[PDB]
Formats: structure tokens, sequence, C-alpha cells
């Protein structure tokens, strides 16, 4: 085949696609049995179970050629922020966007929109924080004058690859939709921004509480405004899903995330950075910090996106509570959540 994969667990792969429509996926089994290349895999899965392919007519070398580059383009030496985040936001992205109260909503081309913001979201991330580009003076906190500097970076390294060969996978879109999409994949992967995140919950309660369905059930969205505002939520959602997973992926994740916070701690002390000093894995408390996290970013998120979509995210909502329960119980220089506070500023 194409991605290389043995014939000796195709199989697997196959039997762990199952689950593709679901939340209890396993991206972590995905990857294993791609040869590491999740992204690509996922994407490619995803975008045959919608007809995307077909409906935009990207050819099936088109879209493989590109994802294989973009995935590239994700550093699978940083701990948790290459393409099996990428993978998963992705794959949650996907599950989101059919739930009962959104699957009709949708147009093809913003499902496609979404999905590729979720693809493209973290693409060629150094394994650091924008404030840690910010402080070094790094090329492109001054390309992007210190504002959503990553994210900036995100965007623009995922349309540029476009233009590589056979890369298009918007080459059969009108100018029109080509211009719809570019507007709203910009406005999602500068949702991802966390210092943006009160201002996307603010918008998120209101959108809640003027909410109307049809008689389906289905959420009406009649403006670009609103569709819009639910997509770069659904993404960042998608974003901060992990605590929402089954609670041994979660735990998968955070050893993932807290070896690449700390690895930016090694960071900042080699460089002599500033002065003050992020605790390390023996003076932090992980377990803290989580339901720090929870409490303060993760769990006011979803609970509003449960209200947006009741009961859809019932059983989403009710693993995060119990996982927070569990990091809960395992509870015994500058922290995780006061390092992460204090410069959202
Ligand atoms: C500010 C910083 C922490 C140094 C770097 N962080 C960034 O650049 C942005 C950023 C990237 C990923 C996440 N996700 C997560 N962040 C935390 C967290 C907990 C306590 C304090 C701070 C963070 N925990 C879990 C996740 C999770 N499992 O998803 C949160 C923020
Ligand atoms: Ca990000
Ligand atoms: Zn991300």
């Amino acid at each position: 085949s194409r991605f290389g994969v043995n014939t000796e667990n195709e199989d697997h792969l196959a039997k762990e696609l199952e689950d593709l429509n679901k939340w209890g996926l396993n991206i972590f089994n995905v990857a294993g049995y791609s040869h590491n290349r999740p992204l690509t895999c996922i994407m490619y899965a995803i975008f045959q179970e919608r007809d995307l392919l077909k409906t935009f007519r990207i050819s099936s070398d088109t879209f493989i050629t590109y994802m294989m580059t973009l995935e590239d383009h994700y550093h699978s030496d940083v701990a948790y922020h290459n393409s099996l985040h990428a993978a998963d936001v992705a794959q949650s992205t996907h599950v989101l966007l059919s739930t009962p109260a959104l699957d009709a909503v949708f147009t093809d081309l913003e499902i496609l929109a979404a999905i590729f913001a979720a693809a493209i979201h973290d693409v060629d991330h150094p394994g650091v924080s924008n404030q840690f580009l910010i402080n070094t003076n790094s090329e492109l906190a001054l390309m992007y004058n210190d504002e959503s500097v990553l994210e900036n970076h995100h965007l623009a390294v995922g349309f540029k690859l476009l233009q590589e060969e056979h890369c298009d996978i918007f080459m059969n879109l009108t100018k029109k939709q080509r211009q719809t999409l570019r507007k709203m994949v910009i406005d999602m992967v500068l949702a991802t921004d966390m210092s943006k995140h009160m201002s996307l919950l603010a918008d998120l309660k209101t959108m809640v509480e003027t909410k109307k369905v049809t008689s389906s059930g289905v959420l009406l969205l009649d403006n670009y405004t609103d569709r819009i505002q639910v997509l770069r939520n659904m993404v960042h959602c998608a974003d901060l899903s992990n605590p929402t997973k089954s609670l041994e992926l979660y735990r998968q994740w955070t050893d993932r995330i807290m070896e690449e916070f700390f690895q930016q701690g090694d960071k900042e002390r080699e460089r002599g950075m500033e002065i003050s000093p992020m605790c390390d894995k023996h003076t932090a408390s992980v377990e803290k910090s989580q339901v720090g996290f929870i409490d303060y970013i993760v769990h006011p998120l979803w609970e509003t996106w449960a209200d947006l979509v009741q009961p859809d995210a019932q059983d989403i909502l009710d693993t995060l509570e119990d996982n927070r329960n569990w990091y809960q119980s395992m509870i015994p220089c500058q922290g995780l959540m006061e390092k992460f506070q204090f410069e959202l500023t």
C-alpha cells in the first residue's frame, strides 16, 4: 500500500478504525499500526467516511501527498505536540461534528474547514509556548508581533504546503469556497490560542442563552457569525479534550504534556532565561495542576458545550468529572498553573 503498513497488522488497524466515529477510539493503537503515521491514516479514514474526497474532487494521491507532507512538518521528538495530538484533535473534531444537535447543521465546506483546521492547528510546533518565544525574541515572535505567535505559524505553514508538488487539496474548489474555507480555518486556528479561552467561553455561553433547535433537535445557526462561533469553540474543545477520554488515555496524554512542559523548564534553565524558575518533576504536583486545569479551564468549557448540545455530551462530561475525581485522589520555584495563569497577562 501507500502507508507501507504491514499485511501483518492490517486487520488490527481495520478493527481499531471501526470506532472511528466514536469518542473512545484509541489514537495510540492507530499510530502503532500505521508506522507512526496517525495523522495521515486518521485523516484519510475521516475523509472517506464523510466522502469529502469525492465531494471536493480531491484525488487520493493529492490528499495523501499533502497529508504526508504536513505530518512530516510536525516534530515527532516533541513529547506532546507532534502528529499524534494533531491526529487526536481531528478525530475528536470528527466526532463532535456528528452529534445529533449538530450533524445536519454544517455544510460540507464548513465540515471540511473544521477537520482541516484540526489537522494543521499545531504543525511545526517547537515544543515551547508563545511566551517562551516572545522572551527569547525568536524570529516568529518578531514576525507576528508577539500575538498568537505560533497559531499564526501553524496557519502559514498549513497553507504554504498546499503549494508543494501535487499537494493542493483545495485545487478544485471555486474561488468563493477557497476564501470561505480560508477565513474559517484562520478563525478556528487563532481560536486555539489559550489567551483567548475566556472570551471564547463568554461567547459560547451566549450562543447557549439563545440557542434554538428545529423540530428535529438540530441547532439553528442562521448567520455565518454563529456557526463559526460554534465551529471555533468546537475545535478549542477538541483541542482541550484529553481529560474527557477514558482515564487510561488521559493518563498517557498527561505523561506526554508534562514531559513537554518540564522540557520547556530545562530549556529556560539552559538559556539562563528571565529569572523565574518553573517547578520541576520533583517539586511540582502534576495531580494538583490537572485538577486546577479541569476546574479553571476544561470543565467550564465542556459544561457549556454540553448545554449547547444537550444531551449529546453527557457521557463525555460524566467521564471528565470521574477523571477529575481520580486526579483529585492522588493529590498529596513556580508551579504549572502559577505559570500558565501569570503568562495569560
Ligand atoms: C503555559 C505552558 C503551560 C508553559 C505551556 N502551554 C502552552 O503553550 C499552551 C497550552 C498547551 C496545551 C495545554 N493543555 C493542557 N494543559 C494543562 C495544564 C495544566 C496546568 C497548568 C498549565 C497547563 N494540562 C493538561 C493539558 C492537556 N492535557 O491538554 C494547555 C496550554
Ligand atoms: Ca496550539
Ligand atoms: Zn493543540
